[PDB]
């Protein structure tokens, strides 16, 4: 007996999916977002990822997995996951090009961390694409491309969705790349 | 065009969920787990969490979160994430009667977490896993397996099985502070 409690979870779980997937534009956004990326590394751009706590993983695996497959007859990597209030946007500036990307991750649309590396990405000439939570925070609306959580509690049930979000953009990229 | 690829996707996850969720015993799996961890932590233990892939990832967020709040008037760590004897040698170099291993494979045929659960059996330390599929040559080494009844590619499992790491923070949680 906590068994309430965990079914419960679970339940929240299901619903933050349910809806996250009736509302249209988060379906485009996915789709968009893919394409980008993929237009990028096409024109020989990389896309920077980053994000905090349980989310500093899932930009790693992001970067993992596309450095994974697209490092094969292709110069420097395709995507590097920004190695952790300064730390992700210096190294923005230490290695951003015009043309690259920014995937910068914040349950909350509240990361100090991450806003600067979105400004640091635009000096660069660069696009941004977020993966953001509740009312999307001071970050609403400062990324080309952002795909946003209706849910408003713990970062918990943001994060789960923006790991299938990083999953989907994963096979979407590859049926880009592939043609 | 992918518009519906997406949907797709959505509504294999919510699928796996709807799945993974009627199955009682998968919630008592869950229970248990938290439980067990909990009593270790109590009994001075720790817990090794590893895992392949996307799913190291898992083992992290498992292991950063927990030690994060039990740190504090406790010698150690509570929990360590290790780093194909990779995972097993860790075991012999630290693990303690009464610790505990939380293995994770998505697919139950890791040789990594296959031969770190035997270390943890040489060891005396309790194993917990978090697995997919039918569990793979990893089915019933485990003193606590949480299945995620799925067969395909890895994506869907590792999403539950996140979700279950989640679940399993609070529980332990409320069973430190009883």
């Amino acid at each position: 007996m906590y068994q309430d409690l965990i079914r419960n979870e679970l339940n929240e779980a299901a619903e933050t999916l349910a809806n996250f997937l009736k509302d249209d534009a988060n379906i485009h956004a996915i789709q968009r977002a893919a394409v980008l990326l993929a237009d990028s590394f096409k024109a020989g751009g990389k896309v920077l990822s980053c994000g905090n706590g349980g989310s500093h993983c899932d930009a790693m695996h992001f970067a993992e997995e596309l450095t994974g497959r697209y490092r094969e007859n292709r110069p420097g990597y395709p995507a590097i996951a920004i190695s952790d209030n300064d730390i992700f946007s210096r190294y923005v500036e230490a290695v951003g090009r015009e043309g690259d990307v920014l995937l910068g991750i914040s349950t909350s649309g509240n990361s100090a961390n991450v806003i600067k590396a979105i400004a640091a990405a635009r000096e660069k000439g660069m696009k941004v694409i977020t993966l953001t939570g509740k009312d999307g925070g001071k970050m609403a609306g400062t990324a080309d491309i952002e795909i946003r959580v209706p849910h408003f509690g713990y970062a918990d049930r943001i994060q789960e969705i923006h790991i299938k979000v990083i999953h989907i953009l994963i096979q979407l990229i590859e049926k880009e790349m592939v043609k």
